[PDB]
């Protein structure tokens, strides 16, 4: 599941914010939230 559908800039935010935990993220920025 290494697949980056947002930036890097965005997804570390995605990921500093724990937005990673919505399924919003958790398709977007997967590789981020250690999906992969």
């Amino acid at each position: 599941a290494c697949k980056d559908n947002l930036p890097a800039a965005t997804c570390s935010n995605v990921k500093a914010n724990n937005n990673c935990s919505s399924e919003k993220y958790k398709t977007n920025c997967a590789k981020t939230c250690g999906e992969c």
